[PDB]
């Protein structure tokens, strides 16, 4: 079957529900992103080359890689589950536009507070700019549904979810943005999104 | 038609060369991102909302964002063209993958040197990640075609041909990874690269 290379917590867990979410059949491969070794204790760097989380594996044995694509991806196994406006459709764009959106300007954005080694002063700028993005979403949440795309649950929610989840972590403080809070509260409550966090030991 | 709200050598000169590549129909409105005004002194803020070129302004007038989904649009209307692999391929996902990966860990690396208020730590650490990365696309290269997909010459030639323009003008040296060197060279002669650059003043 599919093989997700993953690390407990990190971005690779917005895959890691969507193929429970979709109901797809995988193996989790654990990652330690300290020395790019497997759980099996194989070289990891043979998997993906770039060296990050997640990387997923199919049976052609063929690697693919980058969150928002990998979502996309499993999205397309099963357009019967709708995690995804149809092909053809211009509401598709709007969802790739939502998981571009996060991954440059939400997923990046946490760099300096994961690096061992930034300033202070870079990770005051992360914040700010964090926040200005926040500020976007929760205006967009302020106007939409319950999720990303409104009434239909996404992808892009998985994602979003998942990044936002750093924050009470890295002790963020996103009183400032209730709606996003929800949110937040509203994707943990999902019972696929509770099965993948069990099982990634974040519960 | 469509309008192109851009800043002279920004990321928005991606899809600025892709419509010259697809032979698009389209108009140029330039955005002041100091005052975030248009040209025609209108409130860019009104058109993107997240306050960043590229924006795409169809004639529902509509408005897309995020380049690499700009891209991704604008190679749709002429699938004829072949900017990119034809829907329900795999190789598509390969190409998505490419666009995925610049956006974010090339694109946004280039944070901090383009923030007046950032410390030298952070630009040092842009640099260095920035060069891991530098060493797979070299790779990459050096394993295939002369254009990122190899043969094809695709949307994510523009993207990252464009973001890379940046190092000479940084005073970055990319003396280290000649492939990439020629490869922007390569980028560069195409007609259509011209002809924006030469719109844009970049000549
Ligand atoms: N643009 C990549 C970024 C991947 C990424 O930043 N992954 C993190 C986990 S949240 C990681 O494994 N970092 C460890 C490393 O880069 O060595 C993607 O979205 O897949
Ligand atoms: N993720 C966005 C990033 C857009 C972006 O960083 N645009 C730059 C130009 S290279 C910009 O207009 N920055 C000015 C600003 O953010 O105020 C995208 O790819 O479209």
């Amino acid at each position: 079957v599919m093989k997700l290379y993953y690390f407990p917590g990190a971005c690779s867990l917005a895959p890691h529900i969507v193929l429970r979410e979709a109901g797809l059949d995988f193996e989790l491969e654990n990652v330690d992103l300290g020395t790019k070794k497997t759980g099996s204790g194989a070289d990891f760097l043979q998997v993906n080359p770039k060296g990050y989380v997640p990387a997923l594996q199919l049976d052609d044995g063929q690697v693919l890689t980058e969150d928002q694509v990998i979502l996309q991806y499993l999205a397309d196994l099963k357009p019967e589950s709708g995690l995804m406006p149809p092909s053809g459709t211009f509401e598709r764009y709007r969802l790739l536009e939502w998981l571009a959106f996060i991954s440059t300007e939400i997923h990046k954005t946490f760099g300096p507070f994961w690096n061992p080694e930034s300033p202070e002063a870079s990770k005051q700028i992360a914040l700010g700019l964090l926040s200005r993005r926040l500020d976007y979403v929760e205006d967009r949440l302020e106007a939409g549904g319950p999720w990303l795309m409104g009434d239909r649950y996404s992808v892009a929610d998985a994602y979003l979810s998942t990044v936002l989840g750093w924050c009470e972590y890295l002790k963020i403080d996103l009183s400032k943005w209730p709606r996003i809070l929800a949110y937040l509260e509203r994707n943990q409550a999902r019972p696929a999104v509770q099965a993948a966090m069990k099982a990634e030991g974040l519960i």
